[PDB]
């Protein structure tokens, strides 16, 4: 019931794994230490192995016994006969660092109990000592423990440990001298300038009123990517089903109208363009659609990670009308619901290192404003999706509100926020007959 | 001979298959969850393995054991001496899927028997209850476990898995070469261009101020759809009772004044029409009406599903003045109430694969606007109506407000939103003496 | 404890009722069926009497035996000696319809447990069978149960039923004396329609805010019922004593104000109308009043049954501000205390076969809402008494709230629930200067 908590079987398993593989010792040398172990024979074995890996790389069965022999230690450290059992056991695979980490943790635990014993000792043993000379000692010891637990990554880093990563990214980008696109491209040249391409660890938002084009624009982004991104994409159509999506997308990629598709009065050239774009999409095999209705961020994360390990690793994610996302815990408070959603999506993007398009709606506030250009406040709910987002870009198409516009066939992509870049107003030509946005070779902005 | 149904060979085999194959947990995690398993040690083991494949993938023999020792459950779930025997056993190849499948099947059956025994328990124990709660209890439990189970067409589909269905639909339409109508005809060819008929998965919205005749239009639609489609139709008269509904529908059908019905001031010349319409209606057994007051979403769902599986599968729905539809929990928050409403209607359509008309009101925002041609934002409440919709077509009779125009007797159907089609300015003619809209072969609209 | 539940006493009583009454076969046949019984001889007698009441009118004692001899089945169902006891027993009064309905309920329950065991067997016995065809079996079975149901009024209606009333209008509607009532006449003809009077074996709930007039209504009811019936009625006034109740009632009847009564400013023209109604209220001796404070449901039962035996059988029970009812067992937990009291009053309603008027309050959840027209949830405790009652109806007099109103003097009785009919919303008139609701002569609602 009561004992020093220690695991000693996985310990020997690590020992034999190091024996049968003289390559991966540095990675466990990061974690495991000679005094980390519990019993002294294992400690002798590991520290001898370490002294040898300084000098003698080959250490499996006999170099160990020889180095142990030259200084006269056989049968005082167990035995070569006993060592046979260690090399015999654990022919296991690269599942070694797990054992290493967990036993390293057990060592930390054992040390904690040791120091609690020391504190109890110094407590019941006064030695003519005061609370002020005692609690301060206790604080200093526990401080030395928690401060130094062989942990480097999670803690606040000195600047030289940050500039290494910064210069590393700069070398990753200079070592490939290429265009002014530091991530995913869209297919649109007027927008890649104000974005440097959809960057790879952000939460993009694509918001606009309902009849405006945001699902259309998003599908255009993803299909263009998947035509120039040899790497998967995802599409979560929580609103409409896959069979509307793909129809819209064939119309987009082939510049034929949607009625002609669904109803079936299309001409030989139309049939040909369809044939070609199909036979393209079926080769690259990027697009993966999920027409699930009421998802949660957990389901999103799982269904994205499933791809991201087996189909390689992914290039972007699209999410239609995230206000349908749910989390039943926060089912009463809608505001905190959306905040949890958005935080989880940003976390996902930082996890998988991809962008996360996340379509959203706007509120019926701009209608009584007479300009109609959507400002960042005009987001459907919670105000936090303008806070966790590293990019927002609204859509406004003046022909909807003004029949007397000189701005018809024209949609402008109001960048309404961008942390790592400028704001602006891109413009593009709308042709919803085949559900596409296209570039605008015309006046500047 | 008889036992609560379960095998163990499949179960333990899958468990060891996961012990020695740590990559294939997705395929297994999709299907089986801890509560599926029969015995407790296996459940503890499974939840720990999920916990580990979340963070730490490599788990074979003793990583799980130390995860288990973090709970201190040594030997409560068998023991390392036992779990090692499972590590030895079941070297199983790709037959993990089928073993997990039969484990799952036995568990679902087990749940069904549990429900049967529990209903028998509440039967022998009347518990101070009347059967009007008990039949509903049986229905609710059975379908709850059904739809809690039924969501097994899920996951991120591949692209070809989409295009199969898409092209199947396109062929199904081309396999019936007919007019430009894919859905439910409206009877108004001026309208059946822009819409291709009331599509089979949509939420249509017919809306205008009360003195425009929205109810007349929807009754005309369901009238025509019952006459054309040899298929059931439902109606929910939340506002008024059937005594007016039928007496107005017959006026729509047979071109006779409503007054001349209720007052008897008719003649045999018109009565020929009446007797014809009636006799046509009875031998079809088509038009179904519910003259309730405040029905909720799930009441509507159950009723529609009842009429569905009995009489083939329904073909249209009308829902007048949805605002009366309540849900008691969301009585404080009106906005979330209407949101829930609209979402349930849309998912009902998706369930039955039919259309869902739903009339709705407009606010006093546009009276003080000087144009009065309604817009999508004027929809009286909550804004998610126009976001969860597929087709919004208003009314604007100019005659009611302006008088000096030749557009009188002429009601126009402003399509103000359509995802899978265009916007428009349809014009139809009005004869309110018998409550109908008719076509208009007039100048270009 | 654990048994197939089946009514046998009331069963034989219904059978002997059919014996001693050839008339009452139609409506009883609309509910009970030969398969509705438990044992065989009862089924034999029922099918014989059904075949005979089709053709052979006289069946009380002898013609049953004559037909039983025509088919030659003597001593198969007992015998004529076994039969004589059936005509011997059950001299009961007209209370047979409730017996028939509860036996129908018991048959439905018996079917339910039979199906439950069938499903248990089907689950234990796959016989090489996918669970698809097993859950489908169960669900199809449940729907085949609940589909037929011998019930066609809670739900939509085929057009055959609609056109029944629609054409019945145009010929047969000379029925304007629709006094179709079964139970206690409420004294309100506009209200007696939608409720069908107080069905004598249910639980009524009258509830509203305090300044609203509910006690005045639930005194008006017993006030009329004392006069119309020649039957006693009970008044458990847990709020205020008899001396104010009666001083109110005299004023309700005589049409003078409480003030002049408790003051003495009243002349001959009031003296006469007091003397008359006083004389009427003495010449019947129906009403009994209990000015208690802290009654328990046990005391409710005891004090209804002290009088139910002496005076024939009581006609109406009236509890005032229910929530004061205590039970010192559940003196800590309020929720289960209220649920206990509700179940107890419903049990008493079943026991004496009388209607229970039992008031309640409304929490302050409507007053954070501009509607202020209450609903089923605004019910002040436990959400329990919206289940143990076949009737609820709430009140709303707007002119307590709005001083500007043109709805003053007026008070709608919202009916929030019925399990034996449709809900509605009456529109009375309130004149509290003499503490009365009157039937309203005005426009629609
Ligand atoms: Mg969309
Ligand atoms: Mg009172």
């Amino acid at each position: 019931l009561k004992v020093p908590p220690h695991s000693i079987e996985a310990e020997q398993s690590v020992l034999g794994g190091l024996m049968l593989d003289n390559e991966r010792w540095d990675d466990v040398a990061e974690r495991v230490v000679a005094d980390d172990f519990y019993t002294r024979p294992h400690r002798h074995i590991f520290t001898e192995m370490a002294r040898l890996q300084e000098s003698g790389s080959p250490i499996d069965l006999i170099t160990l016994a020889e180095s142990l022999e030259r200084q006269g230690q056989l049968d005082s450290v167990g035995g070569f006969a006993y060592l046979a059992e260690l090399s015999k056991n654990t022919p296991s695979a690269a599942n070694i660092s797990a054992y290493a980490d967990i036993v390293r943790e057990r060592a930390v635990v054992r040390e904690m109990i040791s120091v609690a014993n020391e504190i109890a000792e110094a407590g019941f043993d006064p030695q003519g000592r005061t609370s002020e000379d005692l609690l301060d000692l206790a604080e200093s010891r526990v401080f030395k423990i928690a401060e130094s637990r062989a942990n480097k990554d999670e803690g606040p880093k000195n600047i030289a440990d940050v500039l290494d990563a910064t210069v590393a990214r700069i070398e990753q980008l200079f070592q490939q001298p290429h265009d002014g696109v530091t991530g995913v491209n869209t297919g649109y040249d007027d927008l890649n300038k104000k974005t440097a391409g959809l960057q790879p660890s952000d939460l993009i938002i694509v918001a606009a009123r309902p009849s405006m084009g945001k699902t259309t624009f998003a599908m255009n982004l993803v299909e263009n990517a998947a035509m120039l991104q040899d790497k998967p994409v995802l599409i979560f159509s929580l609103e409409m089903p896959s069979e509307q999506i793909m129809m819209r997308s064939l119309a987009s990629l082939s510049r034929v109208d949607q009625t002609k598709i669904r109803t079936g009065q299309l001409d030989d050239e139309d049939w040909a363009r369809i044939s070609g774009t199909m036979g393209i999409l079926l080769e690259k095999r990027n697009i993966y659609i999920d027409d699930s209705s009421g998802l949660t961020p957990t389901e999103v994360r799982s269904r994205a990670r499933r791809i991201a390990r087996e189909h390689g690793g992914i290039g972007l994610i699209m999410i239609d009308y995230l206000q349908l996302m749910r989390v039943p815990a926060l089912s009463d408070n809608r505001t905190l619901e959306i905040a949890e959603i958005s935080r989880s999506l940003k976390a996902l993007a930082k996890e998988l290192n991809v962008p996360v398009v996340a379509l959203s709606q706007l509120n019926r506030s701009l209608e009584q404003r007479a300009d109609k250009r959507p400002v960042n406040s005009d987001l459907r709910e919670s105000g936090s999706i303008e806070q966790d987002a590293d990019l927002i870009m609204f859509i406004y198409r003046d022909e909807v509100y003004h029949e007397n516009s000189d701005l018809k066939g024209i949609a402008e992509i109001i960048i309404g926020k961008q942390r790592n870049g400028p704001i602006g107003t891109v413009r593009l030509t709308f042709n919803g007959q085949w559900s596409r946005f296209d570039n605008y070779a015309g006046p500047q902005y």
